[PDB]
């Protein structure tokens, strides 16, 4: 369970496309709904992901969403690996149904149900911090 | 210097709106590309920031932006409360103009600038991170 490992995934709701990257360590969790299920929007949430948390290698239950040249130079630029060495989008998505009701737009939802899942009880979101400050130290 | 205490303001590049927020005690930045400077884009960018880190308290130099109906509602809804305790949006910016030709879109400039900045050197992304940690200790 290395500490720059993270898994990327595209799940659909309500004919939506929800992205949902998991810290493979800690559970933690990045989601957001995409207009499309594209390299170009692959390409820039990886960007954003690696501006915002050390991500060393990235792994996909689909190899093909890592095909395309603009994904390949947005991993190229971040100077991100893909991971050779290797459910969380259900207990999301079991979530997003509870309170689905709170808000009129899907994508509010999935914050909120990425809010609860990373603040639940040590939490996914103390553990990465934990896990990446050990690796620091 | 808190740990949850964090800083959102609007600036403005190439006829777009963006919106930085940064945690205060260390230089840490998140920032992002908004279609408009409205309460509905500052109540959805709050929502997820207080869904990735420990957001209790937010200040801003613009006070009218945290009067919508909208961003109460998500003030309330992730129990953030209003800073009353208390440059890098230009270090950003002469970020950004270094690396605004390697795109074609300011968004991925922007993403670019965010990842170099909180990389740069110990970094604003370890600072964070012991910080928190040290706060969950
Ligand atoms: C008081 C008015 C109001 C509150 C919320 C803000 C949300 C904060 C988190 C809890 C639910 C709240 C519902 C809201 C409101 C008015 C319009 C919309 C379209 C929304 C939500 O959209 C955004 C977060 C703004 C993009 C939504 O999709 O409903
Ligand atoms: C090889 C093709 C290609 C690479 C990049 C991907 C970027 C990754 C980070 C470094 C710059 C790269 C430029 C790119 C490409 C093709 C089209 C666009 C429109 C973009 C960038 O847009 C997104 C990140 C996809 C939203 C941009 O705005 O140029």
């Amino acid at each position: 369970c290395s500490p720059g490992i993270w898994q990327l995934d595209c799940t659909h709701l309500e004919g939506k496309v929800i992205l949902v990257a998991v810290h493979v360590a800690s559970g933690y969790i990045e989601a957001e709904v995409i207009p499309a299920e594209t390299g170009q929007e692959t390409a820039y949430f990886l960007l954003k992901l690696a501006g915002r948390w050390p991500v060393k290698t990235v792994h996909t239950d689909n190899g093909s969403n890592f095909t395309s040249t603009t994904v390949k130079a947005a991993c190229w630029w971040a100077g991100i690996k893909q991971e050779f060495g290797i459910s969380m989008n259900k207990e999301l998505k079991k979530i997003i149904g509870q309170v689905r009701d709170q808000a009129e737009h899907l994508k509010t939802a999935v914050q909120m149900a990425v809010f609860i899942h990373n603040h639940k009880r040590y939490s996914a979101g103390e553990r990465i911090v934990d896990i990446i400050a050990t690796d620091i130290q």
